């Protein structure tokens, strides 16, 4: 049934967007990993600039 | 009675007949269950995928 093929299309569409929502949390919480990096990094800089 | 045997065979021709007409439903039907087998196998796809 191509009307069967309708009604799992319009579910696969909600699904994926579901997919790109969390995502999105994934490149904000690697966003505050990554700026934990860069501060903490940039203090073992000074480490090595005194000395 | 080979009289006897020409209206047996004529009933007979009909009588197959509409098995083959009850058999083309069971084709179709079999063809919304097979359409309900291959979306929802399909479905089950998408989850090991992500997975």
């Amino acid at each position: 049934a191509d009307d069967a093929t309708s009604q799992a299309k319009a579910a696969f569409d909600s699904l994926t967007a579901q997919a790109t929502e969390m995502s999105g949390y994934a490149w904000a919480l690697v966003v505050l990993v990554v700026g934990a990096t860069v501060g903490i990094k940039l203090f073992k800089k000074f480490v090595s600039r005194a000395s």
